[PDB]
């Protein structure tokens, strides 16, 4: 099980799965057609991430892969957030996948 979000250069959610509905808890037509970044989370809106959204967006090509923390009831959760450009050129898809857990050797450097 994997996590999709489908967003729009005015940074909006055009398409939502279930996955990130149930990780999250939240419906997708209730989160689809307003503001992921403001409405959905609107704590993420920084221009660390944000901008770097943005400028991948005017210049047609938004590739980013990191690492990203959402708080919730149950405690942090540590997931992979990578935002990758459409195929067609008019949307931007977002991949989040719970990365693993509590590992022993050294890894995840600039832990924030
Ligand atoms: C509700 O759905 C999502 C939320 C978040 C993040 C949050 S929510 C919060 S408070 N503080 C975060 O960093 C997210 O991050 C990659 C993906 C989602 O699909």
């Amino acid at each position: 099980m994997f996590g999709a979000i489908q967003l729009d250069g005015d940074g909006n959610i055009l398409q939502y799965n279930a996955a990130x509905g149930d990780i999250t808890g939240r419906d997708p037509k209730q989160v689809i057609g307003k503001n992921f970044f403001k409405d959905v989370a609107p704590g993420t809106d920084s221009p660390e991430f944000y901008g770097k959204f943005k400028e991948g967006v005017a210049s047609g090509n938004l590739n980013t892969m990191f690492e990203w923390m959402i708080p919730t009831s149950r405690g942090p959760t540590k997931v992979k957030v990578h935002m990758k450009k459409a195929l067609s050129g008019d949307s931007y898809w977002v991949f989040v996948k719970r990365v693993k857990l509590a590992a022993a050797l050294e890894h995840h450097h600039h832990h924030h």
